[PDB]
């Protein structure tokens, strides 16, 4: 009914479609997967991206969702190999509390956090470049798990200002495609730091 119930109706669609197109991303040859690096930062320069972008429909939002689900089985199956099938769970369910948890406190505070959007702009542009310094000169261990847990915090702080946003906002309908793709991304990015954390954590 509501404009906020809207954008969640559509989020948890692109997780479905994401989840189908990750289980047709294992038939990925080797010979067609990009390297880990280049994956791993591209979601978070889209999540910029897409965050300025003008315009989005609800085609560009659902094929997004399902592409993006394919690109994403070559770092689960990377972190699952060297530490265990059961930090992909660990992830997921972490990913799963903590957005339930800070998306449903940043929907329902009375408090404003519209003055963070300019530290949690530099914090991303410093995610991506270090991302970036990673696919020439990969990081050792120590920095990665570093940057994981940084990025855990953006994304985790991304998701209970995206939900206060909405509820803070005036949001008009032809907003609910671009709102729900960034709590995708929001999502998404946040899976794939735990995930790496959990993964290195896990390796030795
Ligand atoms: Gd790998």
């Amino acid at each position: 009914q509501s404009i906020m119930q809207r954008i969640l109706t559509v989020f948890v669609f692109t997780l479905l479609i994401a989840t189908v197109g990750l289980f047709i991303g294992q038939f990925v040859p080797v010979a067609l997967m990009l390297p880990l690096s280049i994956l791993e930062v591209a979601m978070i320069i889209l999540a910029f991206w897409m965050r300025r972008r003008k315009a989005v429909g609800y085609a560009f939002v659902y094929t997004f969702a399902f592409v993006s689900g394919i690109t994403l089985f070559p770092i689960v199956s990377h972190y699952a190999s060297i530490a265990g099938a059961y930090v992909v769970l660990e992830a997921f369910g972490s990913t799963f509390v903590i957005f339930a948890v800070l998306g449903t406190i940043g929907a329902k505070m009375k408090k404003d956090l519209s003055f963070l959007w300019s530290f949690l702009l530099v914090a991303v542009l410093a995610l991506a470049v270090v991302g970036i310094f990673n696919i020439f000169s990969p990081l050792n261990s120590a920095a990665m798990m570093a940057y994981s847990v940084i990025g855990t915090i953006v994304f985790s702080l991304y998701i209970l200002y995206d939900l206060n946003q909405i509820k803070h906002r005036h949001i008009t309908e032809d907003l609910i495609p671009v709102m729900a793709l960034s709590l995708y991304l929001d999502f998404i990015n946040l899976f794939i730091n735990l995930l790496r954390f959990f993964g290195i954590l896990s390796s030795d």
